[PDB]
């Protein structure tokens, strides 16, 4: 399933990791319109253009548009599949969503979002959770060996079940703030949790990361559960190790309780992934 | 063919039936509702194992709205589907149903409703049959068809008619399904033409105000320039025939423009039914010759 993106450069990070995870394949990519488009938001031509491309068979737009916006681009495509940003995290939350409680939450604001549109015309369980571009469905995969967003690995003579849950997402729309809490809530049924981090960050920045990622924990009702931290991309870092290690380390025991441990790793590259598999196996022990 | 037990009053027992049978169901059993609802199971607990060990039962029919309370201590005990007021209306809507926004707004009314109870846990022309659950319309539909298909196309001579067996009016509809009614009713406003069915079993100011009020919904749905068929149904139910006919044929042509014409007919006993299929075709030939040079 292909896609044709049209996000902003600085959000163009955010948008590529978003799609891909949705099963999405990134064929093309293009800025946004410093004037958008009243009728397709996007320029005519290029709509055409999308059009004309049979190896298009999604247009996906990182954007809130409006009904009017899909009635005219739907009309003018005829046949493929149009995304807006709401449409494409309402596609993401039902990948991740594991019970029927956040199917159904999912599917009403997805119905609530599409009327308008026609209108206007024992085996433990593990949770990686932390934001998108995180490494986390990366290290998901380097672990299982891999779309099941929910694979039990074999450590050792243990067998753990690994959840990919839903992602943290900044600038959550209004429309699905209900559908995304529900289906981010099957992460307080696991027994432990995987905090992914992104280490590429500056250190403004691992602090807001990791201040955000705990404050939604907590808002999502985490409290006693034993939480894994795993700095991950250390092969793009640009930077010192241990110095951020030892930030991570201290200010997640000051922001939670209990901390199981704090690990360096690079899904890409496989670093400290046997490392983590003895944690892992440590913990499941646990 | 499902089967199904139904509890309800006795005067809501006859729509009960009929919108029950109109969403493909046999009813095989029937019971009132509980003087003293059950505050577990809201139908007595023995009457449910009853049920629930009936292989000649697949489906239980509540004619009542239930608190989620009850849908969940009744379907952890069937294993078979139950069916409130809701719930019914609802799948009932779904059948008739063509649009997609009707589609979802059914199916968002039901996810609406399911929710709070598991968060407590050439040339063919389309005739639309339209009048309410009690003007036998479903027996016409039948009769006129040979026959369940909701959409039907039926020769007439040369030509082949699309006969279209719309949502029936209803009177009392939960507020929570309102939308979803509506719409799915609407969709017969993109009839070509639509046959009134009209109860005579009524007196004569009651069957004024069926009339009027078919008239007055398909006048809320957007139904406008539409040639209406108007057909006073059970004439074999009795001895006023021509009394009531004149008031409807006369009152008809008041209410609404234009009417193709006004007959009386018995879908049961298939009378007069010939002179409709006439007058469909008659109809048929008058809508492929207004547009044409």
């Amino acid at each position: 399933k292909t896609a044709a993106l049209f996000v902003s450069k600085e959000f163009e990070e955010e948008a590529i990791a978003l799609v891909e995870g949705a099963n999405y394949k990134v064929t093309s990519i293009y800025k946004l319109p410093k004037s958008p488009n009243v009728k397709f938001y996007i320029q005519y031509d290029k709509l055409q253009q999308i059009k004309n491309d049979e190896e298009i068979s999604t247009l996906i737009i990182f954007e809130q548009l409006k009904p009017r916006h899909f009635i005219n681009i739907r009309r003018e495509l005829k046949g493929k599949e149009v995304l807006d940003k709401i449409l494409l995290l309402l596609e993401i939350f039902a990948l991740h969503a594991g019970s029927k409680e956040a199917k159904m939450q999912i599917e009403l604001a997805r119905l609530k979002y599409e009327l308008p549109i026609i209108k206007e015309t024992n085996i433990p369980s593990i949770g990686i959770v932390g934001y998108t571009n995180s490494g986390k469905t990366s290290l998901f995969n380097s672990l299982t060996g891999l779309s099941p967003k929910r694979y039990a690995i074999p450590i050792n003579n243990r067998k753990i079940m690994l959840v990919d849950t839903v992602p943290f997402i900044r600038g959550i729309p209004p429309q699905i703030v209900d559908a995304f809490f529900v289906t981010l809530s099957e992460a307080k049924y696991s027994d432990a949790l995987i905090l992914v981090i992104d280490s590429t960050f500056s250190e403004n920045l691992l602090i807001e990361t990791l201040q955000s990622s705990f404050e939604i924990l907590r808002e999502i009702g985490v409290s006693g559960k034993p939480i894994l931290v795993t700095l991950n991309k250390i092969d793009k870092i640009n930077g010192d190790l241990y110095k951020k290690l030892d930030l991570v380390e201290k200010l997640s025991k000051e922001l939670y309780s209990p901390i199981f441990d704090v690990i360096p790793i690079s899904a890409l590259k496989r670093t400290n992934l046997e490392l983590l598999r003895d944690k892992i196996y440590q913990l499941a022990t646990q």
